[PDB]
């Protein structure tokens, strides 16, 4: 019954994941007729786009406009489209992550080194990803997922949140580095394409329009577990509590006329950021030289690295998603979402469109949106494909939408992911363990590795998971940062070999939970 | 045994006052010395000082420096002492209000207009005002605040908290208008007496610094209630809650170089505020010209509604701090506080200086300050004289410490304001029953007044308080200011003749409870 075991027959477990979710096919329409479903669409459309827009805009920069913010939001909306049709998990939010822009910049530092396509070497990378994916969906590769156990689990879904929160705030710092609080300004700066300068009330209100954002967002978070109006309007208020923030704090920033921030900005129209190196297909054999044959068997080595980021990402975010103690009863698919994900990414390359994956604070982000709460417990979960489906479209449809989100500043979405950070916190028991830390030992909740494990060995566990996050983070910082998935990966060995050496077989099984 | 017992003997509530409380004055040394005194002695501090200044600052602007920073920052302090060495109730802050100001403002007005001199014209009224609180006390006059139940005290301390949260929130308004949000600005403005023109970044960081400061003493209120950290060490920060939240905000300040923010300005020295207009003591007769005996009698109708403005002031927030609710043993004397109160403000007169009054927020900002909390209930109270004896001090040391005081922001101060504006409504069973009108009737709490009334007569009974309170907010702004202190005293003949035709005994007995 289980998803992660080993069947026997070739593509077995992709089948047995269509026979599971496809005959609640018809519930994935019907579930998303509710309210809640309608706040969820709005409120991670902005999760979706903003990095869209950046990480697209960062790839302009990175690689003279041979792939951009049209042809990464174009990408967004195809894969988000089909993956929320015919996936086994419609709750993955697929999209572009920052160890898979480590890696465009990369191998463009590459192409251009060697002297070689860029563009066309992602299409034979893309060719290499359909292969490994089909061959790893045939022998049922994604079996290995199983070993992948909360430990790891956490480490990931931690440091991805903490990295998501740092960045907000990078993003944030950066406003007051280009606009610092001066004595003077120069009253006159270009504003075509850039602030050519510092500006007076920038920075603050920046801070003011992201602060506001992310109270508001968090006082109608508790607004809804509160015991205040009727239940009815309680809830349409409280499940449209982070649109409602974004609108007020849209609308504040709209009737300032005078202060300038900075805005959501998306193409003119669906063309190519850079029409004068590429058109709509990448043609394998090369645009205006030979590609030569030794790096379309090559490419084999950075697609077989760029399989294991999508891997790892997207099959670990389905892990965290798709976990017993959240109430996902549709079932959850880890062969079928693997194929299109990666599969899609494969036909992506050939269009000169990025390849995507199940993005971790996306997701839970997404699934936390979704979640109907009791009482404090959870009663079910808004298992649907409309979401994902509407949200994928509304990133389609972002070029036509320019006059709405012109008027959209970037610092009352950095307050939404300041939240989005926070809030995907709320289910890791390592986050849970670290608050520990300082809370006197009489104060600690009655779970089963408080009452059968001992204080200090406890915090011993929690310690050396924080010495991983650490290790992790100086990886993700240096050069080596395409090499965190596979520091991530030792922390299996970690749990599996050296843990039961230090720690008892009673203690990790109480602290290392598959269900709890 | 009760405060509010017509004894009998002239000047029998005086005397028994003195018997009551100075047996534990031994006591009120020795209880001062935990750490929760100096912290509440540093807030208390900054609540009592700031007012001073700005009142001070606006019976500059009001009356030509015939009284001014200078003169009630001096007042402030020798009856601060005094009160704090002599009082029944040391738990009161005495200082300068709003009411006292349009007084002052209103005499000044009649004093130009009839062409004789004001600041004599005060030493009067001080004479009168001396006269007035023996004879009343003499006569055990302070009985006739027993008459004075929960309903009048709770509308009084809900407008007053109201006013001040509304007043904090003007105060940053009005920066925002001084300072608006441009697109350009002059580069050149005089700074020496007030910037003489808007400046970036001004409006914006007031609102950052007050905010902040907000945020950080309620957070710190929140984390002396959590259960986390050391519990020695977590109340040792806890109840230094408010002072670490300003000092941090100081700093935060303070390394911002090239922004300006107001900061507390004090006066050189100790100095009348115009030394041409008068010195230390005020002539009965006259300075200048001949004081005319028509008003030396006539000043008597001034000091029956400066008596009036006191003493409601005062022994409503008598009330309020010595109520059975809280936890205060050492006693209260409403008879001795008025004769100090009262009697020092007719002295100070004399010397040209501003009368006082004991403050409402201030004096629960303060009692509130030494509460020390179980658990949620109240254990004790810090009750002793050396918080108040220290405020006074320090307020008195001002002008010596202006170095310090220089680089304090009003900003910061303000998110103080907005604090003790919240905080003062935590134990008003108004505000507890504005809270109900929200709330549906299956979440209100099990008390006396839901269990045994009806829901819609309770709401009734909210709904009749509020009218008051509407009332008494037009009042308070149009120029019948000075008439409030009768429009409250009105809502007494209501309580008393009108609630019980449209309620019953019973209902009102547990709506309107003087023990609860
Ligand atoms: C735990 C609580 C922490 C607080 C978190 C809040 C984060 C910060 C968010 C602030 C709200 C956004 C304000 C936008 C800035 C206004 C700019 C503008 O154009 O306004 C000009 C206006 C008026 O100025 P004006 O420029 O229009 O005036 C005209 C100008 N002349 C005269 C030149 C023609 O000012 C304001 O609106 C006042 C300031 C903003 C409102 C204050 C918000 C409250 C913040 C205080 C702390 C929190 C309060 C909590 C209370 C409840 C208790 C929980
Ligand atoms: C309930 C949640 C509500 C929280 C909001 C509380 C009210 C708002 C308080 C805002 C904090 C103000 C402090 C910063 C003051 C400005 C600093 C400045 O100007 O210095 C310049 C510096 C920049 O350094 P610099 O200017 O020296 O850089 C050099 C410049 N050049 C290159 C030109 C030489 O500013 C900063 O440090 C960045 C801003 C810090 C902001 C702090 C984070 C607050 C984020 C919003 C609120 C959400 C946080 C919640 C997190 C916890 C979860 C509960
Ligand atoms: C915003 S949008 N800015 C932003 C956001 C991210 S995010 O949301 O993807 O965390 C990034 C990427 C940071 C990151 C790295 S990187 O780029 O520092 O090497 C590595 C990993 N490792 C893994 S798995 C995660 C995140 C940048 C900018
Ligand atoms: C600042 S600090 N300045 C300030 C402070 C206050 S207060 O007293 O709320 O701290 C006020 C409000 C004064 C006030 C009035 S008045 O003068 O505005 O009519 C009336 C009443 N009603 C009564 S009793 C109380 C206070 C203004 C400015
Ligand atoms: C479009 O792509 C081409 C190729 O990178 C860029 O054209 C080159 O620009 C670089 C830097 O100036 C120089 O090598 C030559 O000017 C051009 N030669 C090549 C390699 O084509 C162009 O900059 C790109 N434009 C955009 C939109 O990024
Ligand atoms: C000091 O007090 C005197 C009296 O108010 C002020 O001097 C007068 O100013 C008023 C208003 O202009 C006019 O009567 C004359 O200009 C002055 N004659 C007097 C003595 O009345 C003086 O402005 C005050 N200074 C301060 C510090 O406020
Ligand atoms: C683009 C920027 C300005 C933010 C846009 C957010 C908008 C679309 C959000 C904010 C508040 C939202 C509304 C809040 C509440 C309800 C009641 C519900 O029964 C039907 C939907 C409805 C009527 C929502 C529609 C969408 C809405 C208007
Ligand atoms: C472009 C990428 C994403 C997909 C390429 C197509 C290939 C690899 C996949 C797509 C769906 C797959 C099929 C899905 C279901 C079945 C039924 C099973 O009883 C035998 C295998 C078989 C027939 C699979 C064979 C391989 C298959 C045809
Ligand atoms: C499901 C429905 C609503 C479609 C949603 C996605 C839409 C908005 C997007 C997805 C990809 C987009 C296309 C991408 C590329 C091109 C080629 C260009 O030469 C003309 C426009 C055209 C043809 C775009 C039109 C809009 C488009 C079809
Ligand atoms: C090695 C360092 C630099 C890594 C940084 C993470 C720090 C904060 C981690 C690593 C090891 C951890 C310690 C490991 C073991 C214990 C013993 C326990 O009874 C109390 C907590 C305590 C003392 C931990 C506190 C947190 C800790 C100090
Ligand atoms: C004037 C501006 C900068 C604010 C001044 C606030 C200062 C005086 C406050 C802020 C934090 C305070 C400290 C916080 C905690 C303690 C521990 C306690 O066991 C002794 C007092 C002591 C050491 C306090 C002394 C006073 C203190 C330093
Ligand atoms: C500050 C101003 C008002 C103080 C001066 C007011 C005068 C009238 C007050 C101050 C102290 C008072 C005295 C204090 C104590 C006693 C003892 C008692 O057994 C009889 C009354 C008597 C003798 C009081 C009479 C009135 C009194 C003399
Ligand atoms: C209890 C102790 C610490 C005193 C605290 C209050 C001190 C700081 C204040 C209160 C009133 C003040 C006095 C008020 C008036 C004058 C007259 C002037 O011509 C010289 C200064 C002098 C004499 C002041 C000195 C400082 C002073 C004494
Ligand atoms: C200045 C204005 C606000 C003065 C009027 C005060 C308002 C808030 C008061 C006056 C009478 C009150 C109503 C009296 C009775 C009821 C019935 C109850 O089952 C629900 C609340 C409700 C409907 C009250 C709501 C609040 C109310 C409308």
């Amino acid at each position: 019954d289980d998803p992660l075991q080993q069947t026997g027959q070739l593509f077995g477990g992709l089948v047995r994941d269509i026979r599971r979710r496809y005959p609640y096919y018809l519930s994935d329409i019907t579930d998303a007729f509710s309210p809640q479903v309608l706040a969820a669409v709005i409120f991670i459309y902005f999760a979706a786009l903003s990095p869209a827009i950046t990480f697209g805009g960062l790839l302009g920069e990175k690689t003279r406009n041979q792939m951009g913010v049209s042809e990464l939001l174009i990408s967004t909306a195809v894969q988000g489209i089909l993956f929320a049709l015919l996936g086994a998990q419609p709750l993955l939010v697929v999209g572009f992550s920052g160890p898979l822009l480590v890696f465009e910049e990369a191998f463009f530092s590459f192409c251009e080194t060697n002297g070689l396509e860029y563009i066309v070497g992602r299409v034979w990378i893309g060719f290499w990803l359909i292969l490994l994916v089909v061959l790893v969906v045939a022998f049922e590769g994604s079996f290995l997922v199983r070993f992948i156990s909360r430990y790891t689990q956490e480490i990931f879904s931690f440091l991805i949140s903490l990295i998501f929160i740092y960045e907000t705030f990078s993003k944030l710092i950066k406003i007051f580095q280009d606009h610092p609080l001066q004595k003077t300004y120069n009253y006159n700066v270009l504003m075509v394409p850039k602030p050519q300068g510092p500006l007076p009330n920038t920075a603050l209100l920046s801070l003011v329009l992201m602060a506001g954002t992310f109270f508001f967002a968090m006082m109608l978070r508790k607004f809804k577990n509160s015991s205040y109006f009727p239940g009815k309007l309680r809830r349409v208020i409280g499940d449209f509590g982070v649109p409602i923030s974004i609108l007020i704090m849209v609308l504040v920033d709209f009737f300032i006329q005078d202060t300038y921030t900075q805005k959501l900005s998306v193409p003119d129209g669906f063309k190519v950021s850079n029409s004068s190196a590429r058109g709509w297909v990448i043609h394998p054999l090369g645009l205006r030289s030979e590609f030569p044959i030794w790096m379309m068997f090559a490419s084999a080595l950075p697609a077989l690295l760029v399989f294991i980021l999508i891997f790892l990402e997207s099959q670990i975010t389905t892990l965290i998603v798709s976990k017993p103690e959240r109430k996902m009863v549709k079932g959850s698919g880890f062969h079928l979402d693997l194929l299109l994900v990666v599969g899609m990414g494969g036909v992506a390359a050939l269009f000169g469109m990025p390849w995507l994956s199940a993005t971790t604070v996306r997701s839970v982000t997404h699934a936390n949106a979704l979640t109907v709460m009791g009482k404090a417990q959870i009663q079910e979960v808004k298992e649907q494909r409309i979401s994902g489906l509407l949200v994928a479209v509304l990133v389609g449809l972002s070029i036509l939408m320019e006059p709405i989100l012109s008027r959209i500043p970037l610092a009352v979405l950095f307050g939404i992911f300041l939240y989005m950070g926070v809030t995907s916190l709320s289910g890791i028991q390592l986050f849970d363990r670290i608050l520990l830390l300082f809370k006197p030992p009489k104060y600690h909740p009655d779970v089963p590795y408080v009452k059968r494990v001992k204080t200090w060995r406890m915090h011993l566990f929690t310690g050396i998971q924080i010495i991983c996050l650490a290790v992790l983070w100086v990886v993700k910082s240096t050069p080596a940062s395409l090499a965190l998935p596979f520091v991530l990966i030792l922390t299996v060995p970690l749990r599996r070999v050296l843990l039961p050496l230090i720690f008892r077989n009673v203690e990790l099984q109480c602290l290392d939970a598959d269900d709890a």
